[PDB]
């Protein structure tokens, strides 16, 4: 949870939405196609005209000691290539990549990716599941894309939180706040539906779903004792 | 909830995963690039060499009276074009499409799409949200992509179900089955986090998340009285 700069390698629709979500932070977009420059600037970010597979260009984009580097190239091959180059410059910087083919997630990880996201798998699955209803899709589309009614959130548990050492069962988060708790994160591991007898700890990241008002309630509920 | 055939227009990673999910049903894949033929056949589906923007080719793919038609072309423009052609052949057939740009979802709908999925928005968002943790991503990736531990499911409420006319609160589904109920679907509408005082009805589709064993428990719990 730092506040350095972010580097985005490659341009695509993903990168565009992603850049929107970062509207209000210093971002550097490294890309070959010069056309894109306009769009990147007209969005607050800094454009760095270059090649993400070229280590010298990655350097010019300030990949070293960056808060995180996001990669989404025109090819899983190029993404793997870019990543390799990144690790050469900084072997600790957090790397998030987009995989187009499922079979490449592993290789992407082996290259140095800290988090891999596979949109087509997600898409193809939602589609095959919408041949009769659209409920699952509607849900995903509403919470993960248009973030309409609800939204998915990560809420860190401060040191001295009111839920410090409180079991899931006793916290009664959903009924008190309206937020559906879907998981707890500790040491970059994730317990999907944590057991009622699970106690919280400072540092833990509660993963829930809820409307902005319910998320705000949860945040007050998580607060540290005054 | 019928059992006719499915038509997939266009080829891509989405289409490939989607075709996997339909492994065990009669599917027709309409595509221009002949290379793909091998992959489609080596997956149980029928390949139809043609152009999805051409109404005569859509016909050869049995788009008429199909259970559902899934569209994912090399362009939102082409997807809109394909859809228009589809409505010309059958104005009632369920259409599921993939939008690459957010601004096209509406136009895609106006063209005739019954359900639109936007993978890049979903992707770009997950990425911008993973610059420090990967919990949200891990969750999505695990339940929506690799469907590892948990999986998302739609469970229809049979006529005469044991939960017929039972309020959410009284059903106590999560504690009894272990499945996290995230929403109810009725008349192609979706109530994300239905209120405790909401009663179920036959026809309703419960949308939850759970492990295969928990989903099976829920299915027994939903059953109609003998």
């Amino acid at each position: 949870a730092k506040s350095r700069h972010v580097v985005i390698c490659g341009w695509s629709e993903s990168t565009l939405e992603c850049l929107r979500e970062l509207r209000g932070s210093e971002v550097f977009v490294l890309a070959e196609d010069e056309n894109v420059r306009k769009k990147v600037l007209r969005s607050g970010a800094n454009f760095v005209h270059g090649d993400p597979t070229r280590v010298s260009d990655l350097e010019k984009a300030n990949v070293r000691g960056a808060r995180a580097v996001i990669v989404d190239l025109e090819s899983d091959s190029e993404t793997i290539h870019c990543i390799l180059g990144i690790r050469k410059i900084d072997e600790s910087v957090r790397i998030i990549a987009e995989a187009e083919r499922y079979e490449n997630i592993e290789q992407l990880r082996m290259a140095g990716a800290d988090q891999v996201i596979s949109p087509f798998v997600i898409s193809g699955r939602l589609m095959s599941r919408s041949i009769d209803d659209g409920y699952e899709a509607m849900f995903v589309q509403d919470v993960l894309a248009e973030e309409s009614t609800r939204r998915m959130v990560e809420v860190p548990i401060p040191e001295g939180s009111k839920l410090e050492g409180v079991s899931v069962l006793d916290a009664d988060i959903h009924d008190v706040t309206g937020v559906i708790i879907i998981g707890v994160g500790r040491g970059d591991e994730l317990i999907i539906d944590p057991p009622r007898d699970y106690s919280f700890r400072a540092g833990d990241i509660i993963l829930g779903i809820g409307k902005p008002e319910e998320i705000e309630r949860l945040k007050n509920y998580i607060s540290a004792l005054v």
